[PDB]
C-alpha cells in the first residue's frame, strides 16, 4: 500500500519478510555501505532505470528511450520502426541532453532543517517548501565548494510528510549515456495508445542504455575518450519467472500522489478538475474524430494531437471512477473525523481548526477554480488558434531603424510554427465553434475573456458567425492573408487583429486566474503541516507513507491478478500468444513484428518460456506505483530482476489518492520476454553475455 | 457437434447423460406410451420455446418473446412494456390475438412408412422426399381420414432427418388462448438491450409470464370469457437450489437450423460470400448511419432500430467467421469427408466420395451468381432505403391510363408512398447512404452484370454516383411530398413509366429475381448428395455422436455450467450477480437503467430464499449445452429435471457453433430461475404466482 522512504525498510523488512523476502536488509538498502539501491538511476529526470552489468548497461521503458530513439532515427536507418542493435560498444549512439542519477547517500536532516527554519519572524512563511531555501541549507550543511572535492556529486534537501520530515540525497549524476538496444516500436509500444493504462496488456516495453564515465569512472561529459562504468553494483537477472503469489518488490521516483487530501479536496477534484477536463476532452475529441475518419489527410495531421488530449481524459475517467465508487471520500472523511475526536480527547485543538481551514480555502477559491480550468481545458489547450502569435512590445517597437524586416521575420516564424504541416484551419474552426459553445454556457459574460464578450454584443450569439469572422480579416487567417500583412505591416493592424485580439484575450484572463488563486494553495499547504503531523502522532510514521515527491521509493506486494467486473477475472501473466490474437496488419498499433512472429510459430522460445511451454510477455503486481516509476526494475524476493514497471490499469489510478488493494496493479514487462527480444529479434548476443543471468 | 438430439435418441444417450450428472430416471424426462417431462414443454408463438410450470398452464418464456404482446396491450395510460405488468387474479390476465402454444403429444418414426411410400418413383431425381405438401399428403393418409375433425386440438406434421435418411411424425396439440399474466419493465427484460445482445457475461432478466386456456374439458378453444385456465398432463417444478460450477445441465426446446454437415467447400463459400459481403457491406451502411445520428439528435431517434437491427447480423457474422479462422472448422469438414471417402473406397462403395464431389462441383459452379445475390441484396435490397419505393402494379398502371379508378389507383400508390416516405425516413441520410453502398457495389459487380438502371452512372452520369443519386430524388415522384402531390393532381402512366425512383427499384428487383431465379437450381443436387452422404457419415460412425441437424423440431442437449477463456488471461466465470447490473448502471442510457425496487432490493440486500450461499443474488449462468435460434425460452433442467433457468442467448464467440460445437468457447446463455423468482416476489409483488408453483427447497 505505500511508497516508502528508504529510512522506513528497518521498520517494514519484518512485514516483507513474512510476505516472502529473502534478502538481507542491508544487501537491499544500506544508509552505509553498497546496496542493490545503488543500482537504481532516475533516468533523464523522469523515468527509473537500473544497472544490469558490470560494464554500466541501463534497462529502462522503450516509451523512456524514445526521443533519443527518435532523435538517431532518419529516413534511411528508422531505429523507431525497426529498432537498433549496436553489435560493438563503439556502435553505441550518444545522446545530447540525457542524464543518469544514482542516489549515493540519503541521511535525515529534519532537527537541522526546523532549527534553520526558527529563525522565522514570519510564521506564514513559505521556506519551509521554498527549494531556493532548502538548496541554501542543503549547501551550508555539505560544505563550500563540496562540488569541487567530490567530482559528479551534488546534494538537495526535500520536505516530506507536508514539512515534518526532511531528507538530503547526495547524487552523482552522468551525462554520457549512450543508445544501446531497442525493439522496434511494433513491439516497444505493441498496444500503443489503444492498451494505454490496459491490463491485460502485451508490450514490450523496453529499450537498453549504457553509462559512460571517464578513466576512473567519475561522471564526464561526451567525449569519444570516455570508457563504460563499472558499477559498484547492478542486478542479476533471473530466469525462473513468476507464480501468482510470488513476492515482488520494487524501487523508483514515484512523482506525485495525493494520500492527505481532506473529504473536500476530493470532491474538488472530482467536480471541478476531472468533470471540467472529461466534459471538454470529450467536445475537442469527439470533433477531432468526425474530422479525421472523413478525411484520411486530417487522420494524419491530428493523430498525435487526438492521442496527446486522450491520455489525461482517460486517468480522469478512471480517477472518477474510484471516487463513484470505492468510496475515496467516504475513506478521507473517515481519516479526518478520527484525528479530530483524538484531538478533542487530548485538549489538543489545532487539527480540527487545520482541517477546517482547508475546508473554508477549497469552499473560497471554488468559482475561480471552476473559471481556471474552463479555460485551460476550453480553451488553452482546446483551441489551437489561442496559440497563434502575439506581437511582443520589441516587435510593436519595430513596425512604429529599418528592423521592421526583422520584427515581420520573427512573427513569420512563429506564424510558421502555428500554421505548421498538421494545422488545418478548418478542423480549427470546427473544434473552436464546439468548445466555445460549452465554454460560452458555463462562463458568465462578467467573467469572459474580453474577447468573447464581442459574440453576444457584435454577433447576436452566432459562435460560428464570430470564429469565421476571426479567420476571415485576422493576418494570421491563411497564407494569403499573412503575406498582404508583411507587405504593408501596420501597428494599427495587429491591434486591432481579431485574432491577436482572442490569443491576448484569453491568455490574459488564464494569468489573472492563476494569480488570483495561487494565494489559496499557502494556508491550505500550511494546515497539511499541522494536519500530517497529527495523524503521525496519532496514527504512526509506520502504515502512512509520505506522498510522492520525485525521490527514491520502494514499494512490495505480490504478482497478482484481479476481477475488474462481475463474473470477470484477469490473470497475473500475458503470453506471446495474446500478442497473435491482437495481431491487426491494417492497423498499425496492432502490427506483429514479422521475427518475432516467425519466433512463436517455431517455438523458439530457448530458455525464457514457462514451465509449460508457453512464453511469457508481462505480468501484474499489487506493488504501489504511480508516474515516475516508468521503467522500475521489479525484484523477486532475492533481490534478481524478473521484470521492469511500464504502466497501471485505469482502475487503479485513483491509488493516487487512496491505494485500492482489489483494482490497482503495476504493469510489468516480464524480463524473459525482454532477453528473448535481444536474443531472437535484436541478435544482440554481447548483451546477453555481460548480463549476469541466474538459472 | 455435442448434439440436438431427438427424443427417440434418449435411450442410446441415457448411460452417458448419467455419468455426467443426470439422476432422473430416463421416462420421466421423455416416454413414448406416457406422461414425462417433455409434456411440459411448448413451442411458444410459433418460434419461441416455452415451459408450463403449474397445475393451472402458468408459462414462462423469454421477454422477447412475449415482447410483442407486452406491446398490444401497452397505452400511454399504462405502460407495460416500460413498468412491467402483473395480473393480480387470473381474471385481470389480458388475451392475445394471433398467439399459440404448440405441445408435441407424441413423436412417431415413420421412415420405414415413408420409404415404402416414396418407393413408387416416377423420377430418381425427384425432391418429394422433402416436400412438405408430400410429407402432408403422406401424414394425413397415416393419422386417417378427418383425423382433424375427429380430434379437435390435434394435427399430424411427416419431417425429415439427417437429409431424408430418417422421418418422424409428430401429434400436435395447439392452443390459441394464451394470455399475459406477468413481465417485468424492460429495464430487467432486455437490460443489455443490443450492447449485451450475443454478450456473456450477461445480467439481463430475460423472462415473461403467459397461461394457458381451454374449455370445460381442457380441450383447445379460440379465445372465449368462458374459457378456464389449462390442467396439463405435466408441468416443472422449479428448483431453489441453485447452480455451481460443473453441475449438470441439459435443455428441451424447438432448435430452427444447423449445417453440421457441410462440406469444406461449403464452409468456405459461407466465409467467402455469405459472410465476408454481409460485414463488408453493413459496415458501410452502419458507418453513414453512424455518422448522421451522431450529427443530428432526431437522426438518431429515426435511425436507431434500423442501425440495431442491421447490426445483429452482422455481429453473428463476426462472430462466425472468428471461428472459420481460428477454431479449424473447415479443416474438420474436410478431415470428416476424407474419412469417409477412405471408407468407402474400401467398401467398394463408391457414391460417397461421388456425392462429396457433386456438392464441391456444384458450390463452385454457383460462385459467380451467389456473389452477385448477396453484393445485391447486401448492398442494394437492405442496405437502400428508395430501393422499397412504390412501384407501380400493372392493375394500378391500367387504371391510370378513363374511370374512376384512377383516383383508387392514386390512394393505393399515396399509402405506399407514406409508408415509404415514413416519420422515420430521411431522403438526405439514404442519399447518403446510397452513395457509399453504390460505390462499393459498382466496384465489385461488373456493367454486364449490373441492374439496367445502373448502367446509367456510366453511360449519363460519367461514374458520378452523386449525381445519379441527387438526380433519382430531384426528379422522381417519390423524391418529396411536393413532387408527389404534384404527381398526383396530374398523373400520367408515361411519368411513372419514366419516373429515375421507379425505375432504380424496378431494375434491382428485377436483377434480385433473376439471380435468385438462376440460382434455385442449384440447391437440389446438393441436397440429393447429401442424402448419400449423411447416410455414409450414419453407416459408417453411427446415429450416435451424429446429431440430426436443427429443423424447428423438438431436441434435447446437455453439458454442465461452466465459464470459459475468450482470449489470453481473460476467464468468464458460470455466473453473474445483481452486483454486475448495478455495475453497469447508466441513468443517461436507456440500456443500462436500474429499476428502482430492485435497486431497492440489492440495497437492503432483500433476497430472501432466492440469494446462493454467500449471499450474493445470483442474476443468470451459462452452460456448455448446444443450443440456437428457436431455443429462446427454453427450459434449463437440474440433474432431477427441476427448472433452473430459462435460455435467452448464446455467446458470439459460439455463433460457429451451428456448424461445429466450440467445447472451449461456445455457451447457452440462461437466466438463473432464482432472479426470476426474485422479480415476481420483489419487482411484480405477485405472490400467486408463486404459490402456484411447486418450488422445492
Ligand atoms: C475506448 N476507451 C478507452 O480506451 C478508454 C476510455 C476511458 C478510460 C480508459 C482507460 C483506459 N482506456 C480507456
Ligand atoms: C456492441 N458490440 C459490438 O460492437 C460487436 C461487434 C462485433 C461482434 C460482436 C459480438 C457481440 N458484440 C459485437
Ligand atoms: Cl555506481
Ligand atoms: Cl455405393
Ligand atoms: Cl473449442
Amino acid at each position: 500500500e505505500g511508497m516508502w522512504l528508504m529510512q522506513q525498510l528497518g521498520r517494514k523488512y519484518a512485514q516483507m519478510k513474512e510476505r516472502g523476502l529473502k534478502m538481507k536488509e542491508y544487501d537491499l538498502y544500506n544508509p552505509n555501505g553498497t546496496s542493490l539501491k545503488d543500482a537504481v538511476v532516475l533516468f533523464d529526470g523522469g523515468c527509473t532505470g537500473e544497472v544490469v552489468s558490470d560494464r554500466g548497461l541501463v534497462l529502462t521503458n522503450h516509451h523512456c528511450g524514445y526521443d533519443m530513439i527518435q532523435a538517431h532515427s532518419t529516413l534511411e536507418h528508422n531505429y523507431l520502426e525497426n529498432g537498433f542493435w549496436a553489435m560493438r560498444e563503439a556502435d553505441e549512439l550518444p545522446n545530447k541532453d540525457i542524464s543518469v542519477v544514482f542516489i549515493d547517500k540519503i541521511e535525515d536532516v529534519t532537527d537541522y532543517v526546523k532549527k534553520e527554519l526558527k529563525a522565522i519572524k514570519d510564521p506564514n512563511s513559505m521556506d519551509y517548501l521554498s527549494p531556493k531555501y532548502l538548496q541554501k541549507l542543503a549547501d551550508k550543511k555539505a560544505g563550500k565548494n563540496f562540488s569541487a572535492k567530490n567530482p559528479g556529486l551534488s546534494v538537495e534537501i526535500k520536505a516530506f510528510y507536508g514539512g515534518n520530515l526532511y531528507l538530503m540525497f547526495t547524487k552523482k549524476t552522468y551525462t554520457d549515456v549512450r543508445l544501446v538496444g531497442a525493439p522496434p516500436s511494433s513491439i516497444g509500444k505493441f498496444g500503443a495508445d489503444t492498451d494505454n493504462w490496459i491490463w491485460p496488456r502485451h508490450t514490450g516495453d523496453f529499450s537498453i542504455f549504457r553509462i559512460y564515465a571517464d578513466k576512473n569512472g567519475n561522471p564526464a561529459p561526451y567525449s569519444e575518450d570516455n570508457v563504460p562504468l563499472k558499477p559498484k553494483r547492478f542486478f542479476n537477472i533471473s530466469l525462473g519467472g513468476v507464480q501468482e503469489n510470488d513476492y515482488a518488490m520494487i524501487m523508483g521516483f514515484p512523482g506525485t500522489t495525493h494520500r492527505y487530501f481532506t473529504a473536500s479536496e476530493v470532491d474538488e477534484w472530482k467536480s471541478i478538475d476531472n468533470d471540467i477536463r472529461i466534459r471538454m476532452r470529450d467536445i475537442r475529441q469527439g470533433v477531432m474524430l468526425r474530422e479525421m475518419l472523413a478525411d484520411p489527410q486530417i487522420k494524419i495531421m491530428y493523430s498525435a494531437k487526438y492521442a496527446a488530449s486522450q491520455n489525461a481524459y482517460k486517468r480522469a475517467i478512471g480517477a472518477n471512477w474510484a471516487i463513484k465508487t470505492r468510496g475515496l471520500r467516504q475513506n478521507k472523511q473517515a481519516m479526518q473525523d478520527r484525528l479530530i475526536a483524538w484531538g478533542a480527547k487530548q485538549g489538543t485543538p489545532r487539527y480540527e481548526e487545520a482541517v477546517h481551514e482547508i475546508d473554508a480555502t477549497v469552499a473560497k477559491r471554488a468559482d475561480l477554480r471552476r473559471r481556471y480550468w474552463m479555460i485551460e481545458e476550453g480553451i488553452i489547450r482546446g483551441i489551437e488558434f489561442a496559440r497563434s502569435p502575439i506581437p511582443t512590445e520589441d516587435e510593436t517597437k519595430a513596425l512604429q531603424a529599418s528592423a521592421r524586416k526583422e520584427a515581420i521575420d520573427k512573427i513569420r516564424t512563429r506564424y510558421s510554427k502555428f500554421a505548421n504541416k498538421d494545422y488545418s484551419a478548418e478542423v480549427d474552426k470546427k473544434v473552436a465553434v464546439a468548445m466555445l459553445t460549452e465554454y460560452l454556457k458555463e462562463i458568465p459574460y462578467e467573467n469572459l475573456p474580453l474577447h468573447l464578450r464581442l459574440v453576444k454584443d457584435r454577433f447576436a450569439g452566432d459562435v460560428q458567425a464570430y470564429v469565421d469572422d476571426i479567420f476571415a480579416r485576422s493576418v494570421f487567417g491563411s497564407e494569403a492573408q499573412f503575406d498582404a500583412f508583411a507587405a504593408v505591416p501596420s501597428v494599427e493592424k495587429l491591434a486591432e487583429d481579431p485574432m491577436v485580439l482572442f490569443a491576448s484575450s484569453v491568455f490574459d484572463e488564464y494569468r489573472k486566474l492563476y494569480n488570483e488563486l495561487r494565494p489559496y494553495d499557502d494556508p491550505i499547504l500550511r494546515a497539511q503541516r499541522t494536519y500530517i503531523a497529527g495523524l503521525l502522532e496519532m496514527d504512526g510514521d509506520q502504515d502512512q507513507f509520505p506522498d510522492a515527491n520525485l525521490t527514491l521509493r520502494f514499494t512490495y506486494g505480490q504478482v497478482k491478478g484481479y476481477s475488474p467486473r462481475d463474473n470477470v477475472y484477469y490473470g497475473h501473466q500475458t503470453t506471446l500468444d495474446g500478442v497473435m490474437e491482437k495481431e491487426d496488419p491494417d492497423n498499425w498499433e496492432f502490427v506483429v513484428d514479422p521475427k518475432l512472429k516467425a519466433v512463436y510459430e517455431r517455438k523458439d522460445f530457448g530458455r525464457y518460456a514457462d514451465r509449460s511451454g508457453r512464453m511469457p510477455v508481462a505480468f501484474c503486481a499489487t506493488t504501489h506505483t504511480t508516474g515516475g516509476n516508468s521503467g522500475s526494475p521489479v525484484m523477486n524476493a532475492n533481490g534478481e530482476l524478473i521484470g521492469l514497471n511500464f504502466d497501471r490499469n485505469w482502475e487503479g489510478v485513483g491509488g493516487d489518492i487512496q491505494y485500492l488493494a482489489d483494482y490497482q496493479r503495476s504493469i510489468i514487462v516480464d524480463i524473459r520476454y525482454v532477453l528473448l527480444v535481444i536474443d531472437k529479434v535484436g541478435g544482440c548476443q554481447r548483451l546477453l553475455d555481460e548480463m549476469n543471468i541466474v538459472p
